[PDB]
């Protein structure tokens, strides 16, 4: 439990950061960017859907918590599949990788979907860090920027 799940979030992170610097050694030894905007519809749009998308998944994560496959285990799947499609696209969007390897909604997603597809590929009830995912709650003040309310 203690090793079981948080090991997958350990290998991808170790994983990328293997990737990055084999990457930068080799250097040195696009549609995805219009994605990731500001005013732009589809950027707004992205913006918003991933974040009420993790409004919901840290709600069944306190559904989880409070009633300690099941359904809502493979609602929790989708999301994390639309927030990990989400992190590749912002990733190819990304100007730099190590840079942005290190951002705070890299690790969110780090410690989440990795755990989220262990626990499911052994049908497990393992809290998880979902609560990370709350974090996603400071693209708030972009949204309301984006709805002009502010």
């Amino acid at each position: 439990q203690w090793y079981s799940f948080l090991a997958s979030s350990l290998v991808t992170f170790g994983s990328g950061l293997v990737v990055i610097i084999i990457y930068r050694i080799v250097l040195w030894l696009d549609w995805a960017g219009e994605l990731i905007s500001g005013q732009t519809t589809t950027g707004r749009i992205l913006v918003g859907l991933v974040f009420l998308l993790s409004i919901a998944s840290l709600i069944i994560y306190f559904i989880d918590a409070s009633t300690n496959s099941s359904t809502t285990q493979q609602v929790d799947l989708a999301f994390n599949v639309f927030f990990m499609i989400y992190f590749f696209i912002r990733f190819v969007a990304a100007n730099d990788k190590l840079w942005f390897w290190v951002e705070l909604f890299s690790f969110v997603d780090y410690f989440t979907i990795p755990p989220s597809f262990v626990a499911i590929y052994l049908d497990r009830n393992w809290l998880g860090l979902r609560f990370l995912r709350a974090l996603r709650l400071m693209s708030i003040p972009d949204i309301l920027t984006y709805l002009n309310v502010l």
